[PDB]
């Protein structure tokens, strides 16, 4: 019934701020610090949307996106990163990312993007389900 949002950030101080932003939003937000904990959350809990940082201490952010495409998880990925270029954004969106937010992110930049891509995914879900 209620949507799950995963937040994948090594900087776990910025994660609570991102939780503060979406505090009064109608979904649950969960936070992980490493790429392997993200993957394990995806395989178990199966969240509706991921807010994915590109810089992680164990692997790339791209590597998490690659895992979703390989195991066919129905999970929207928005990237949120520092030091992102035009070429990197393009190549990630092509790889199946649904947005690429650039740090620093506004309260309502993240809030809008999460809500929008949650909507598209929800609308496409409820036509193939009974």
């Amino acid at each position: 019934l209620r949507p799950r949002v995963l937040l994948v950030e090594d900087s776990t101080s910025l994660a609570i701020l991102y939780k503060q932003y979406v505090k009064d939003e109608p979904y649950d937000i969960f936070h992980v610090e490493t790429g392997r904990d993200a993957i394990q959350f995806i395989e178990r809990s199966k969240p509706q949307l991921i807010i994915l940082d590109l810089k992680l201490p164990d692997m790339s952010g791209e590597d998490v996106l690659d895992w979703i495409n390989q195991n066919d998880i129905p999970t929207s990925v928005i990237i949120a990163t520092a030091h992102g270029s035009v070429d990197l954004a393009v190549n990630l969106i092509q790889k199946g990312a649904e947005d690429f937010l650039e740090k620093p992110i506004n309260a309502d930049r993240l809030k809008t993007s999460v809500a929008l891509h949650l909507k598209r995914a929800k609308l496409e879900d409820l036509v193939e389900g009974h």
